[PDB]
């Protein structure tokens, strides 16, 4: 990676010729080369060629869930001073706050909100327990009170979670992926609403994204439950619609998913202290989002001098409301068959094929059973990972006799794997444990550079009739040093 210049990412359906014009500023301004590219499937790309030359210095991603990059040790600590946090809400910096240090800088937002029809209702509820009243009403008109889709957990989570449900308990800037939150008290309480609607007669049960909108946009329900990607549609139906806070649930508010348009810095860029000058005085600015707006909406964005402009159109002042109570999800790999449990509890729930205290055990111990398993998987690919790299310095030390030859402990690993036609895949990035290399005194010849592990595991590397060194790595557990992540 280049020193003196700024490549940036950012997504081809994002602002990319707005913000490229920010770029031409800072070029004029500083001389510098910016560069800002759009590549194919970039978030994929940005963890496999980080490290390596084709890196970028500034990636911008839209992401849903939280703390990926930077568990993988991909995205350098920003270091925005307290006036410039200022600048920006509080909440998403929470967004971008991992483990503690903040790694990204927050640019735009995104949530689900109440959508209504004002002409049928003029006046939205502002909770959940007062709608069922409002059904009875407009029933007599006709008309439905309130249509979305039910199919999803994307939808009806941010209900069951109002009153205190949750995935994984958050405490101590942790997840505790073992304590799953998906059958307490909150849980089956926002559930059971649910589920009241359905059987009182007042929403049914088949009820998925495609009904929903078809309905609301010929008019014939007076609520819906959607993003902002909605609203060009309505826009095109005559409806008189507006946009505004998720009702309330026992008086707490609805926890829909928040989605956030990020720029973080390359933990290997060369440029950094460039990149911070660039995304906190000329991107962070009201003329520089501005420049990417005019090119595709970012809807609701974080510079709170921005917003105030922008949120003179309600519908992205309620989009921001909604988000600053809404869920941070964690990104760990395979959430999908997490989200899949709770997804047919719902189903069934409102099926009636199951009470809700059941299903939400069903879904509590096959949610837990895939976090288990999940482990399992990160557990022995680990293992034999080091089991490798054990075999593999056996074989090294025993051609040259000694560690004179000891970053080309990796090498000695491709090596070995290539001449053993050996195919394995590493563990997901950023859940791979620490390995150190040690001779028999315990000195350390290769190691991730902290003091070594007092215990856990360790190989013995063996020559002669001796012992000349260890390989020494870590239980999976002890990955919460390094993460949000807690095992326990």
């Amino acid at each position: 990676i280049e020193e003196g210049k700024l490549v940036i990412w950012i997504n081809g359906d994002k602002g990319y010729n707005g913000l490229a014009e920010v770029g031409k500023k800072f070029e004029k301004d500083t001389g510098i080369k910016v560069t800002v590219e759009h590549p194919d499937k970039l978030e994929e790309k940005f963890p496999q060629v980080a490290a390596t030359g084709d890196g970028p210095d500034i990636i911008f991603w839209a992401h849903d869930r939280f703390g990926g990059y930077a568990q993988s040790g991909l995205l350098a600590e920003i270091t925005p001073d307290k006036a410039f946090q200022d600048k920006l809400y509080p909440f998403t910096w929470d967004a971008v706050r991992y483990n503690g240090k903040l790694i990204a800088y927050p640019i735009a937002v995104e949530a689900l909100s109440l959508i209504y029809n004002k002409d049928l209702l003029p006046n939205p509820p502002k909770t959940w327990e007062e709608i069922p009243a409002l059904d009875k009403e407009l029933k007599a008109k006709g008309k439905s009170a309130l249509m979305f889709n039910l199919q999803e957990p994307y939808f009806t989570w941010p209900l069951i979670a109002a009153d205190g449900g949750y995935a994984f308990k958050y405490e101590n800037g942790k997840y505790d992926i073992k304590d799953v939150g998906v059958d307490n008290a909150g849980a089956k309480a926002g559930l059971t609403f649910l589920v009241d609607l359905i059987k009182n007669k007042h929403m049914n049960a088949d009820t998925d994204y495609s009904i929903a909108e078809a309905a609301f946009n010929k008019g014939e329900t007076a609520m819906t439950i959607n993003g902002p990607w909605a609203w060009s549609n309505i826009d095109t139906s005559k409806v008189n619609y507006g946009v505004t806070v998720l009702p309330t649930f026992k008086g707490q508010p609805s926890k829909p998913f928040v989605g956030v348009l990020s720029a973080g810095i390359n933990a290997a860029s060369p440029n950094k202290e460039l990149a911070k000058e660039f995304l906190e005085n000329y991107l962070l600015t009201d003329e520089g989002l501005e420049a990417v707006n005019k090119d595709k909406p970012l809807g609701a964005v974080a510079l709170k001098s921005y917003e105030e402009e922008l949120a003179k159109d309600p519908r992205i002042a309620a989009t921001m409301e909604n988000a600053q109570k809404g869920e941070i999800m964690p990104n760990i790999p395979q959430m999908s068959a997490f989200w899949y449990a709770v997804r047919t509890a719902v189903i069934n729930a409102a099926s009636g094929r199951q009470t809700v205290d059941e299903a939400l055990k069903d879904a509590q111990t096959n949610a837990a059973a895939h976090m288990r398993g999940f482990i399992d998987y990160i557990k022995s690919s680990n293992e034999q990972r080091i089991n490798m790299l054990s075999e593999a310095l056996e074989e090294q030390y025993s051609h040259h006799g000694n560690w004179i030859f000891l970053q080309v402990v990796y090498q000695i690993m491709r090596s070995f794997e290539q001449n053993s036609d050996s195919s394995h895949n590493l563990p997901p990035k950023g859940w791979r444990t620490q390995f150190w290399v040690v001779d028999s005194q315990f000195n350390r010849l290769v190691g991730h550079s902290g003091p070594l592990p007092k215990e856990g595991p360790r190989h013995p590397i063996r020559y002669n009739n001796e012992i000349v060194g260890w390989v020494l790595t870590t239980p999976v557990e002890r990955l919460t040093r390094n993460t949000d992540i807690n095992f326990d």
